[PDB]
């Protein structure tokens, strides 16, 4: 089922709905996976997180003119780590329009990442404000509180079963909570549950680091984040 194209892999998860995979080696981890989404919304396609590098996110374009062949309208980015937004530069380079949390964005220059040329802000309850986010589409997008960083989003795909966690959410065997260095420990647990909840019918939960689950990942993040506070 899986696609290998290049050093990526490409899954199909719905009939308009994709996962891309991109690798990056870490002393310590290993050759580590970093999954995001790519979206057909009629004649456009829209991008969830980059890969970890330029010539990675190059690539997905590449995948993308392949097998879709739709120009791709926008890109939103769900914190500001390498696996998420390292490959702004090739978005920027190939004219697409791209968004992040305005904290995010705030943050990218001392995280050593390039800004997205928009930024996304969020009512009291968390939902995007919907003039930061024009023309998303089936894209829902939703901060639900710090917890693997401050500035972590979350997005659900309207029409699909899918709702995408980015790094926030392990899946249901996981066994840590893997990079805290930038989390909120206090916030993590109520993040977590923030997320399912904004997302209840969500029945596969696609995540940055595992592929992905059922609505367990949600559930066993939550009760590992109980945990920290
Ligand atoms: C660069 C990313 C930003 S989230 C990172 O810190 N990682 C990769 C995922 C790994 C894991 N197994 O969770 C923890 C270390
Ligand atoms: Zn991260
Ligand atoms: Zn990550």
């Amino acid at each position: 089922g899986d696609q290998r194209f290049g050093d990526l892999v490409f899954r199909q998860l719905a009939p308009n709905v994709w996962q891309h995979t991109s690798y990056l080696d870490m002393p310590g981890f290993g050759a580590v996976a970093s999954n995001g989404l790519i979206v057909r919304d009629g004649g456009r396609v829209l991008v969830v997180d980059t890969a970890w590098t330029d010539d990675q996110t190059a690539q997905i374009l590449n995948w993308i003119k392949q097998e879709i062949n739709l120009p791709v309208a926008l890109a939103v980015v769900t914190h500001a780590h390498q696996d998420k937004m390292g490959g702004m530069d090739a978005l920027h380079a190939a004219g697409i329009a791209t968004y992040a949390n305005a904290l995010s964005n705030q943050l990218a220059p001392q995280e050593g990442m390039v800004a997205a040329q928009h930024s996304l802000t969020f009512a009291a309850n968390g939902w995007v404000e919907p003039a930061t986010a024009p023309n998303f589409g089936p894209l829902k997008v939703f901060y639900p509180g710090p917890g693997h960083t401050s500035d972590n989003i979350t997005v659900g795909i309207d029409g699909t079963d899918i709702a995408f966690g980015g790094c926030l959410i392990k899946d249901s065997k996981a066994k840590s909570l893997g990079n805290l260095g930038d989390a909120d420990t206090e916030h993590y647990a109520a993040s977590a549950r923030a997320f399912g909840a904004a997302f209840p019918k969500a029945s596969m939960i696609v995540m940055s680091h595992s592929a992905p689950d059922s609505r367990a990942a949600i559930t066993h993040t939550a009760r590992m984040a109980d945990k920290l506070r």
